[PDB]
């Protein structure tokens, strides 16, 4: 089990270009193309980044790479976050992964309005009102299994809730 693992059994890995949940271009594993209603610009951009024709059609070797692109810009972004910063500085890589999932998933701001709930997940006296608490959230509930995978691994900081 590894970040890679755990976001194709998450978001999915598809090596052709779709419509996201917003109905945005989107390629491997949640990477947007971009926010134009047209498939041209769509292709345009993934040839772009791919550096070949592509055709809307990409190895799983290229969305991997994508991916860690996406992985490392996600870090980048965690760190120049305030509030996000430290939480990250703290965790461990497994309880990392969950938070980086959530950034995935939502977006550092989504994620920046949960610090604190999040950094009870992990605290004996709050851990369990912190749930509760994301229970009651739209993401949970949109999402409902993704969310308790999460949840579970940065309360556990394991990966059993992948296997």
């Amino acid at each position: 089990m590894n970040i890679f693992e755990m976001l194709r059994i998450d978001e999915g890995l598809r090596l052709k270009i779709y419509k996201d949940t917003e109905g945005y271009y989107t390629i491997g594993i949640g990477h947007l193309l971009t926010k134009s209603p047209s498939l041209n610009a769509a292709k345009s951009e993934l040839d772009k980044a791919i550096g070949r024709n592509t055709n809307g059609v990409i190895t799983k070797d290229e969305a991997e790479k994508l991916f860690n692109q996406d992985v490392d810009a996600a870090v980048r972004g965690i760190l120049r976050n305030a509030k996000l910063k430290p939480v990250y500085d703290s965790l461990d890589a497994v309880r990392r992964a969950a938070l980086i999932n959530m950034v995935f998933q939502m977006g550092e701001t989504g994620v920046a309005g949960f610090t604190n709930s999040l950094r009870m997940l992990q605290q004996k006296r709050w851990d369990e009102a912190a749930v509760a608490n994301l229970a009651k959230s739209r993401w949970y509930n949109q999402t409902p299994n993704r969310a308790k995978r999460v949840i579970t691994t940065f309360r556990t900081g394991t990966w059993d809730a992948y296997k």
